[PDB]
């Protein structure tokens, strides 16, 4: 019939770091719907298909993934009812036939899954976040507390700092508008504080908009963030979220954490000390991707005070998530749609986790685009936690602006934040 | 009647640096059309209205500008035919009544002018760039050579480098696709070259996605860019564009250029030496905003080999442009829509310049957004020269991706590049 999918086309585009990624457009009677796939540039993840042709983009081309969209998936979608998300996502999973989307590519299937949901939402006559909420059966929509990336370390910075991300979050804000503003003002106080204590050539930013100051000391980042919060004029209104990415400094051969050498229990120490002294309400990957025992041991320890977020642990993987749920290895799931492959599965994983008392933090990827899907997504799941970078760089601010638009659209009574952090 | 403007709404959003700016939406029977205003964070420019309220965004709020959209311009636009660009833009100029748009604000009028053109294009049934080309009477559309920002100096970097921007341009590319790819690959070779000669904590990027290495030497940037071009594998396919922003180091009290102290004729020297030895096909603001005599003296000197681009000289100002045209102070106009205020005037200035043999380089602003208007604009004017930053950072890549979409849409026969640089 009529209101059916008419065209499906994919193409190569650049992400925020100059690397190619996939973009898909689904055309229907109501228009053209386009979605772009994020990239993290980093085993449990769904397969991201790259050309590997050193002649183009240093082998990072996505021509094969685009081709799979234009030649295999697209033609199977022509004529189909875009309203059937689960049915269409299932078709693509079956079209691929492998557990990790290795034949067609997760970066080929995801663009389609996303664009389909956008076309279906338009067909229904409601914004994306509303269509996705009904899809996820979400009872209450809500604007998330944005966790802004402001200080980099580890593999991220040519620093003396081992841990990865240091974030600030306006938990006490009463609206996303105020939240975004506060985050912004603090980000600027920080820029000025870092320029004074490290120099002008120290405020340039990393992939996520945050700073990578030459921090040569480990108990320096937290206090500097408190000072920036203080100076911005928002003392007591923020909390802190960390992403240790502890795997990047762990080798079993030693069962060591070279920060110098420290171990787990001798690590669960630094954490507790930082979670007792600072308002750190969330720690991501405090341990290695497989140190389950250590994972669950820091989860019940900091329970009620600091959520433990799984990333290199859950890798947004179904099997991996259930292993974590069973061993209580963590209580917060970082949701990266491109690590799983489809929206039906992404939503399924969020629901499974929330059903087990877990919280969900929707996040971006190191390599983002002007795409704003996760903005509508985080609101549709009503999780109240998202991480799309510092309030700097277009691929980050595009999401923050979309959240502003969603709030305005919902009205003064729109709910804001994570109830456990307010 | 029917296909008329139904709603006009403005709001505050964040640009790529965390600072507020204006965004406008024009709703018609065919949909919602939104455009965001760029910001350069820097006398001849049209007025950018800021709140000046230190309580919000350090006085950078744009509530007054948004309010002017929602309360003065918007209501005057309800019911109007969006097809009449010049008529509607003229109305807004008259609504403001001041030569510099100081009553309503250039950042209030521009969003409206832009969104109106988008709504009119949809009403006509053609993409934005096509509607704008007919509006500008452009005879031949063409994809521009992108001039990528890769090395920062002056007020831009805590460098020992005085001059502002150093850009690379794939002039010999045969298509925008190839152009974007080459630019990207070189950008990556550069990242690796700079990391080796300056360190890991030296590849973080500036506002425009480029690098601000600790270059402590002045004849270092050019050779490093040639090396990066060479290594990427595109020897002889690139050219170089510079933005001296010579005003930032000039004080008449002295009539000096503190690079140390050098003068004009003793500056026109370094330029010539760099334009004789390197493939520098374009120099922006080689002199102070008022050193006309020096401006025209370097224009006929490097004529045929290196275009002289006016920025702090022309400030996209009508009166300023005519003074330059008369004295042959330069031959290339940097086009910044938010420096003038409306699309009719922006297009008028481009046509006036091209009619006098000048070239036109459409550009972004230090503070951009996920907006992609200038992508369709540069193509609509058929100038073949645009500058939207390095192939890094979403507010820059969003434009580069839009250009990719425009090319694909035009077809294999689509023209690419600036004929004088090919
Ligand atoms: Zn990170
Ligand atoms: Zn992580
Ligand atoms: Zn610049
Ligand atoms: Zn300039």
């Amino acid at each position: 019939s009529h209101m059916t999918i008419q065209k499906v086309h994919g193409r190569e585009v650049l992400d925020s770091r100059g690397n190619p990624t996939v973009e898909v457009e689904v055309t229907t009677e109501k228009g053209v719907f386009r979605s772009a796939v994020p990239s993290g540039a980093s085993v449990y993840e769904a397969c991201e298909l790259r050309d590997g042709d050193k002649k183009r983009y240093v082998g990072k081309g996505c021509l094969q993934a685009v081709k799979n969209v234009n030649e295999v998936i697209g033609p199977a979608l022509i004529g189909r009812d875009e309203l059937k998300q689960e049915e269409l996502d299932t078709l693509m999973l079956r079209l691929d036939g492998t557990p990790n989307k290795g034949k067609l590519g997760a970066n080929a299937i995801l663009g389609c899954s996303m664009a389909i949901s956008k076309a279906a939402a338009a067909a229904k006559g409601v914004p994306l976040y509303r269509y996705l909420a009904s899809l996820a059966g979400t009872k209450e929509l809500r604007l998330p507390v944005p966790c802004f990336n402001v200080i980099n370390g580890g593999k991220h910075a040519g620093n003396a700092l081992p841990f990865q991300e240091f974030m600030i979050a306006p938990v006490k804000a009463t609206s996303f508008s105020e939240a975004l503003r506060m985050g912004s003002e603090v980000y600027h106080s920080l820029k000025g504080i870092i320029k004074k204590k490290y120099g002008q050539d120290a405020v340039n930013v990393g992939d996520e908009g945050g700073f990578a100051p030459p921090i040569k000391d480990i108990n320096e980042p937290l206090p500097i963030l408190m000072e920036a919060i203080e100076e911005a004029g928002h003392r007591g209104k923020f909390a802190i979220c960390m992403d240790c990415a502890a795997s990047e400094t762990y080798d079993e051969k030693k069962q060591q954490y070279n920060l110098t050498w420290v171990t787990a229990e001798q690590l669960r120490e630094t954490y507790c000390k930082w979670a007792h002294d600072y308002p750190i309400v969330s720690i991501e990957d405090p341990y290695d991707q497989d140190d389950f025992a250590g994972f669950a041991g820091i989860t019940e320890a900091l329970k009620g005070k600091t959520q433990i977020v799984g990333d290199d642990l859950t890798v947004t993987n179904t099997e991996r998530i259930k292993m974590a749920i069973e061993k209580k290895a963590c209580n917060s799931l970082l949701l990266k749609i491109n690590q799983i492959g489809t929206i039906s599965e992404a939503i399924a994983s969020s629901k499974l986790c929330m059903e087990n008392g877990w919280s969900v933090m929707v996040s971006h990827r190191s390599g983002e685009t002007e795409d704003t899907y996760i903005a509508d997504l985080v609101v549709a799941l009503g999780s109240g936690q998202i991480k799309t970078g510092a309030p700097c760089r277009g691929e980050r601010t595009a999401k923050l602006n979309q959240l502003l638009r969603i709030e305005e659209e919902l009205g003064a009574h729109a709910k804001f934040g994570f109830p456990g952090w307010s």
